[PDB]
C-alpha cells in the first residue's frame, strides 16, 4: 500500500464533475475545482486545469494527472509549512502518508489547526492523538474516512486499508 493507493480508496474516481461531501464541485480523484455554487464556474476551472474544452468530462489519464499534481503539492505544502514540517519529519513512513491524506483533504491550514494533536504526534503519544483527533468536525462529517486515517496515524500500519 502507498499514498496513491490510499487516497484513491478514500476519494474514489469520477470522470464527471460532481459535488463533494461538502457540496463543492469536484472531479477525478478528489480534485476540488471550486467552492462557488456555479457549475459554469466549475466548468471554467476544469478546462483551465486540463488545458482544453472538456465540457465537464475528463478521461482517466487526465484524472490521474491531476492526482499526481495534487499529491505532489500536498507533500510540498507540508514541507514548506513551519508547523507541519517538524511533525512530518518526526514520523515513520506510514504515519507520514496519513498526514499527507489529511492535507490533501483539508488543506495545510486545516491540518495546521490540529495543534494539540500535532504536538502529541511529535511526542509519539499515539492513543492520545486518536482521541483528540476524533473531537473534530472533520471526524463528525466523514467518520469512516476519518477513522481510517486516525487508525493509520495511531498504529503506523495499513490495516484500516486492507
Ligand atoms: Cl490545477
Ligand atoms: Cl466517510
Amino acid at each position: 500500500m502507498n499514498i496513491f493507493e490510499m487516497l484513491r480508496i478514500d476519494e474514489g474516481l469520477r470522470l464527471k464533475i460532481y459535488k463533494d461531501t461538502e457540496g463543492y464541485y469536484t472531479i477525478g480523484i478528489g480534485h476540488l475545482l471550486t467552492k462557488s455554487p456555479s457549475l459554469n464556474a466549475a466548468k471554467s476551472e476544469l478546462d483551465k486545469a486540463i488545458g482544453r474544452n472538456t465540457n465537464g468530462v475528463i478521461t482517466k489519464d487526465e484524472a490521474e494527472k491531476l492526482f499526481n499534481q495534487d499529491v505532489d503539492a500536498a507533500v510540498r505544502g507540508i514541507l514548506r509549512n513551519a508547523k507541519l514540517k517538524p511533525v512530518y519529519d518526526s514520523l515513520d513512513a506510514v504515519r507520514r502518508a496519513a498526514l499527507i491524506n489529511m492535507v490533501f483533504q483539508m488543506g495545510e491550514t486545516g491540518v495546521a489547526g490540529f495543534t494539540n494533536s500535532l504536538r502529541m504526534a511529535q511526542q509519539k503519544r499515539w492513543d492520545e492523538v486518536a482521541v483528540n483527533m476524533a473531537k473534530s468536525r472533520w471526524y463528525n462529517q466523514t467518520p469512516n474516512r476519518a477513522k481510517r486515517v486516525i487508525t493509520t496515524l495511531r498504529t503506523g500500519t495499513w490495516d484500516a486499508y486492507k
